[PDB]
DNA sequence: AGGTAGACCTGGAC
DNA sequence: GTCCAGGTCTACC
């Protein structure tokens, strides 16, 4: 899921698990557990901790327990559900946290691409994968100044810049293409070639793009061959930053 | 060795 | 048997 849907999961999951105490952890695909590397230590350390909170950083969910934080990335098709220990697990269930009240937090993932890392709370932010993660796009910490500073410094295309997780959190292929379209900037342009006016406009559209989605219709992403919604020009697709890239050659410059 | 490009977690679909 | 999905932390220099 994208950032806005991860925020929805964060908001919806929290009341279903807050205040519950872990009694067991069952792991059916150890490779999902990335820290501690030994999934046995992962399972053992969580036992007896109570869920106190659930936060989001970029696309990462951060489950706050007593001593530890569990940092979870759903990647492609990871999903969490809360259900009774008495019911059969659903297909592709790879990790299960059993609570003392007979309920369970289940993690399902067809591709097995998701990741889990557990650290002491006070360490989580300075260890992978959260270490280096850029500012939240909806936060004052993500500013035109910050964006301009990174743009003027690189030889990369603007798209490559915006896909860099250290620049800003939670921007992937879709929102990058959409933001660039709304700002009227071609994705293949050198980041350093953007005028201050363009940086300001891109910042504004980046914020509106994720902002409208987190609170609540694509212009270019996956619409190649179809008419642009603003000028009717056919949307085109190329490779930029080694990625499938969608844009309107008339609206964007 | 800082900045960058892009390698890699797998099952499902071709 | 081959290829795709893809964000991001690795690894290349
Ligand atoms: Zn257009």
């Amino acid at each position: 899921p994208e950032l806005p849907e991860v925020e929805t999961i964060r908001r919806t999951l929290l009341p279903l698990i807050v205040g519950k105490t872990i009694e067991d952890v069952r792991i059916f695909w150890p490779n999902i557990i990335r820290h501690p590397r030994d999934s046995e230590a992962f399972a053992a350390r969580m036992i007896g901790q109570t869920v106190r909170g659930l936060e989001r950083r970029g696309k990462f969910l951060k489950f706050l327990l007593d001593r530890d934080a569990l940092i979870s990335h759903l990647r492609m098709e990871g999903r969490y559900a809360v259900a009774s220990a008495l019911e059969p697990l659903e297909p592709h269930t790879h990790v299960v946290f059993c609570f003392t009240d007979g309920s369970e937090l289940r993690y399902r993932d067809v591709r097995k691409f998701g990741t889990m890392h557990v650290y002491a709370k006070e360490e989580a932010d300075r260890r992978p994968p959260l270490a280096e993660l850029g500012p939240e796009p909806l936060s004052p910490a993500f500013s035109p100044a910050v964006l301009a500073e990174r743009a003027v410094k690189t030889k990369r295309s603007v798209k490559a810049l915006l896909l860099d997780c250290t620049v800003v959190a939670g921007f992937g292929n879709i929102y990058v293409d959409e933001s660039l379209f709304r700002a009227g900037i071609l994705p293949g342009r050198p980041a350093a070639s953007l005028s201050s006016k363009e940086i300001e406009r891109l910042h504004e559209e980046m914020v509106a793009t994720i902002g409208e989605a987190v609170m609540k219709h694509l212009y270019v992403y996956g619409r190649q061959g179809n008419p642009c919604k603003r000028c009717g020009t056919p949307i085109e697709k190329t490779v930029v930053a080694g990625r499938g890239t969608h844009y309107c050659p008339r609206c964007q410059r």
